[PDB]
């Protein structure tokens, strides 16, 4: 009972593009509507010929889709990146269900980290959550910091490290509020736009994959 | 319109018996009591399990509570307050704590339920020192997170070098504000795996969903006296 939007993308994996792969996974998730948001004709000519719906509209594209297709501000929206074609549809359904069952707002996904290099890789985003699973913070720094383990060791990690995956959930009308809100300074230092949501007081629920 | 409790930290390996040591004709805890007086508090209670500290504070006129946020709990039990009284935690080894920031934590608590202070970090070594605790907060000053990692992470600057620092790093300073029912709630909560990982007990409050307000200190306070060098320094400065 949700809609999935893919902001895209061109690669050959067994005679099929990559965006159509993402489209098939979104189909298998069981979404009522699937829309591919793009401003390029290359993505269109592929998805349209693949039977996928396209909307012609920097993550604000989905916001336009909320009003280009005139979606109710209670509908559940799932943003899958166009460059994750091997994503299982089970976690795509998860993100929607976790948003619907939480206090609503915005939702995202995390996986456990088990490689120390990953834990100390700034390109790998870590997230810390409260007891209810709501995101306390996103960061490129190694959080939560393990004082005893990391006191002098950069090769041993515990079980408290989570990597944030760029699949998101929304309640439609709040995507308009994302674009409406001014760019925070925190999202510019960390280069993580989702921190804006935490800057402005709204909370994010996190699903463990 | 607030009350101040001073944990007189007798226990210390480098200066055993900290609150009793003479600073220019007055013991340290008496000086901390005078700072609390300059803050503008309606009641000042020194919490201590030592009789010499009690007889030193009582000879100066401060209220004394015998105990044993563990210790502080018994104070809010022994003088059981209303859960509206703003409460300021001042360390007993800080005889030069600016009373302005002591008033400030209560003022910023007045507008939540738990409040604390931070000071800007200006040197790279402190920003990457896990012993220095960094705090990141939201639009209205409420702490998003406390950590021993360098947060917020400055991706573009730190990608080149960890040698220079921007303007976004704040060190949390262990002066806390409470609404006096907040403490009764805290003392009941079980330890939270997050504070065990980070060795940061304030992460209990954020783990159980309750908020913390953080204020940039109007004046940067002085480190609490823990060694004879700081004793002589405060003697020369007071």
């Amino acid at each position: 009972h949700h809609m999935v939007i893919i902001p895209a993308p061109l690669q050959d994996i067994n005679g099929k593009p990559m965006i159509v792969h993402v489209l098939e996974r979104a189909r298998e998730s069981g979404a009522d509507r699937i829309i591919v948001a793009t401003d390029h004709e290359d993505v269109a000519r592929a998805v349209e010929a693949a039977g996928g719906e396209v909307c012609m509209t920097g993550t604000e594209r989905l916001a336009e889709v909320v009003e280009k297709c005139a979606f109710s501000d209670d509908t559940i929206i799932v943003n899958i990146q166009g460059d994750e074609p091997m994503i299982p549809p089970a976690i795509v359904r998860q993100v929607a269900e976790n948003l619907a069952a939480s206090s609503s707002g915005m939702a995202t996904l995390a996986v456990p980290i088990h490689d120390a290099e990953e834990a100390f890789n700034p390109n790998a985003v870590k997230v810390v959550m409260d007891a209810k699973g709501y995101a306390l913070y996103f960061s490129r720094a190694t959080i939560p910091w393990d004082r005893d383990r990391f006191a002098q060791s950069r090769e041993t990690i515990g079980d408290s490290l989570l990597r944030h995956i760029g699949i998101y959930g929304y309640r439609a009308g709040f995507i308009r509020r994302y674009v409406s809100w001014a760019p925070s300074p925190l999202e510019q230092i960390e280069m993580l736009e989702q921190l804006r949501v935490l800057w402005y007081g709204e909370k994010i629920h996190v699903a463990v994959a």
